[PDB]
């Protein structure tokens, strides 16, 4: 059976957690760091293992290197967690030592109304990384298994 390691990073307080909890255990609250569980994928059974984090020592730096995808969070309602998307991403690619490395750009809390961060402004930015870009909400689940799923899919199409 395939596992397929995935890394969530981004900003403090964009909905890392939340986005991980309401894929993995199915619900949302207004703990835990890293998840696990088995899903079925386009048919194909597959372990995801799921490290959440925002970079703030070894363990990190490991799963980076193993990781084999990434979804660069952002909440479009704050601005500075978008402009950090950037870091991230170079930063992946230092560590992995590649420049193609499966990623996924999510732009979360999209049920909310304060909005700070365009669609064209991440649209933009994920077309010139050459990735997906998928508005989610961890709240109302809005496209939550499509950011993991299309993710696993870009593992996929790497291999
Ligand atoms: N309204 C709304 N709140 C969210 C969403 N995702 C996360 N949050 C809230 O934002 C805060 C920070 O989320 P958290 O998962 O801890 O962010 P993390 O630091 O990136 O893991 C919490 O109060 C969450 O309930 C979302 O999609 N919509």
């Amino acid at each position: 059976m395939t596992e397929y390691k995935l890394v969530v990073v981004g900003a403090c307080g964009v909905g890392k957690s939340a986005l991980t909890i309401q894929l993995i255990q199915n619900h949302f609250v207004d703990i835990e760091d890293s998840y696990r569980k088995q899903v079925v994928i386009d048919g194909e059974t597959s372990l995801l293992d799921i490290l959440d984090t925002a970079g703030q020592s070894a363990m990190r730096d490991q799963y980076m290197r193993t990781g084999e995808g990434f979804l660069l969070v952002f909440a479009i309602n704050n601005t500075k967690s978008f402009e950090d998307i950037h870091h991230y991403r170079e930063q992946i690619k230092r560590v992995k030592d590649s420049e193609d490395v499966p990623m996924v750009l999510v732009g979360n809390k999209s049920d909310l109304p304060s909005r700070t961060v365009d669609t064209k402004q991440a649209q933009d930015l994920a077309r010139s990384y050459g990735i997906p870009f998928i508005e989610t909400s961890a709240k109302t689940r809005q496209g939550v298994d499509d950011a993991f799923y299309t993710l696993v899919r870009e593992i996929r199409k790497h291999k």
